């Protein structure tokens, strides 16, 4: 499938969930990109205006693509693989309650998984992988990519 053919990738946070402090949104997303830049040649920079490669949106229900959200629960987020326009973009369901910890749905973990899609990864069958389809909280300091995630991403980049 598609991959980014350049090393400098930009992101932009389109809007912010009212679920969290702004600074904590910024931090979660930044740390989630770092997970991936740690194991690839990629570099990620946040921009505040203009077209970014990866636009980070919080939205509910029908939100302008063919991938409507479903209210609280179920689908938490989705992202598009590498490509121009909507390609790369990561969308998070505002009907979830996003958090820094275990209380609702952890933004960091979810963002790691979505950014993996944004980079070109599909789902893993390994329950230990961040690219496994099902959300399960793990302490956000205990978190590591699985071997399977690392193989997947390095098979695409690096
Ligand atoms: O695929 C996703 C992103 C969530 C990944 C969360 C990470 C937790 C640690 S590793 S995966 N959302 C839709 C399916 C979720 S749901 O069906 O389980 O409610
Ligand atoms: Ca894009
Ligand atoms: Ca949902
Ligand atoms: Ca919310
Ligand atoms: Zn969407
Ligand atoms: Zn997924």
């Amino acid at each position: 499938g598609p991959v980014w053919r350049k090393h400098y990738i930009t992101y932009r946070i389109n809007n912010y969930t009212p679920d969290m402090n702004r600074e904590d949104v910024d931090y979660a997303i930044r740390k989630a990109f770092q997970v991936w830049s740690n194991v690839t040649p990629l570099k990620f920079s946040k921009i505040n205006t203009g077209m970014a490669d990866i636009l980070v949106v919080f939205a509910r229900g029908a939100h302008g693509d063919d991938h409507a959200f479903d209210g609280k629960g179920g689908i938490l987020a989705h992202a598009f693989g590498p490509g121009s326009g909507i390609g790369g973009d990561a969308h998070f369901d505002e009907d979830e309650f996003w958090t820094t910890h275990s209380g609702g749905t952890n933004l960091f973990l979810t963002a790691v998984h979505e950014i993996g899609h944004s980079l070109g990864l599909g789902h893993s069958s390994d329950p230990k992988a961040v690219m496994f389809p099902t959300y399960k909280y793990v302490d956000i300091n205990t978190f590591r990519l699985s071997a399977d995630d690392i193989r997947g991403i390095q098979s695409l980049y690096g």
